C-alpha cells in the first residue's frame, strides 16, 4: 500500500471516532515517528488555527488536500453552518481526505471535490452555488498558486477581504505568487514565519488579503 494509505490505517487503528484533535494529533505522531508527509504540520497548523479563529470565514476554499490534515484543522474550527470546499485532483488522495473527515466527523461541513482547480475553480458559482469565498488556503502544486489566485481574480470569486492564505512561501517556495501579491495594490500581506513540517526547517504562510480591483 501506499504512505497514504498507511498513515490513513494508522489514524483508523489509533485515534478516535468524532475528535478532530485526536486525528490530528495521531497525524502528527504517525509522521514523526513513522514516515514524513507533507501535511501542513503542526507549526504551521498553529498559526493557521489563530487565522481562522481571527477571521470566522463562512466559506472556505482549499486548493490540494492531500490527506486531508488541513481540512480537519480548519474544519473543526469553523462557526457552525460555515462550509469548506477543498479540492483535490489525485483521486486516491481525494478518497483518503474524505474518509479522513468521514472519521473526524466533520463531513457535514466539507465538500471534498476530485478534480484539478483549474477545471474546477470556474464552476464554484453555476454547480456549486458559490457568490465569493471568504478565505482561500492554497497548498497545492506551487507554481499553481499564481495561476489559480488570478483565475480566482477572473471568476469573481473574490471580494474584498478575501484571505488568502498560502503555504510553503520558504520551502519548497512559490517565488511568482510571492512577488506578485507582495507587489499588488490589490493584496496586503503579512508573512508568519515557522518551520516545515516536522521538521527544523524554516518555512512560513502567507497571508494576502485582496482589496479590489
Ligand atoms: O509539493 C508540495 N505540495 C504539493 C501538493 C500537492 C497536493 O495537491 C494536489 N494537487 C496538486 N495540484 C492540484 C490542483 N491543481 C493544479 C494542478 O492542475 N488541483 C487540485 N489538487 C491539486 C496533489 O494531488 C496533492 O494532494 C509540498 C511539498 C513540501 C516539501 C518540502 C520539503 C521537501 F523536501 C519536500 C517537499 C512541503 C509541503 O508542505 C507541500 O505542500
Ligand atoms: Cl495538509
Ligand atoms: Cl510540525
Ligand atoms: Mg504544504
Amino acid at each position: 500500500d501506499t504512505k497514504e494509505q498507511r498513515i490513513l490505517r494508522y489514524v483508523q487503528q489509533n485515534a478516535k471516532p468524532g475528535d478532530p484533535q485526536s486525528v490530528l494529533e495521531a497525524i502528527d505522531t504517525y509522521c514523526t515517528q513513522k514516515e514524513w508527509a507533507m501535511n501542513v504540520g503542526d507549526a504551521k497548523g498553529q498559526i493557521m488555527d489563530a487565522v481562522i479563529r481571527e477571521y470566522s470565514p463562512s466559506l472556505v476554499l482549499e486548493l490540494g488536500a492531500y490527506c486531508g490534515y488541513s481540512a480537519v484543522r480548519m474544519a473543526r474550527l469553523l462557526q457552525p453552518g460555515a462550509r469548506l470546499l477543498t479540492m483535490e485532483m489525485n483521486p486516491d488522495y481525494a478518497a483518503i481526505t474524505q474518509q479522513m473527515l468521514n472519521f473526524a466527523g466533520l463531513q457535514d461541513k466539507v465538500t471534498i471535490l476530485n478534480g484539478a482547480s483549474q477545471d474546477l475553480i470556474p464552476q464554484l458559482k453555476k454547480k456549486y452555488d458559490v457568490d465569493t469565498l471568504d478565505m482561500v488556503f492554497l497548498d497545492h502544486w506551487k507554481d499553481r498558486y499564481l495561476p489559480d489566485t488570478l483565475l480566482l481574480e477572473k471568476c469573481g470569486l473574490l471580494r474584498k477581504g478575501t484571505v488568502l492564505l498560502a503555504d510553503n512561501v520558504i520551502v519548497p517556495g512559490t517565488p511568482d505568487f510571492l512577488a506578485y501579491v507582495r507587489g499588488s495594490s490589490s493584496f496586503e500581506c503579512t508573512h508568519y514565519s515557522s518551520y516545515l513540517e516536522y521538521m527544523k526547517v524554516v518555512d512560513g504562510l502567507e497571508k494576502a488579503i485582496y482589496q479590489g480591483p
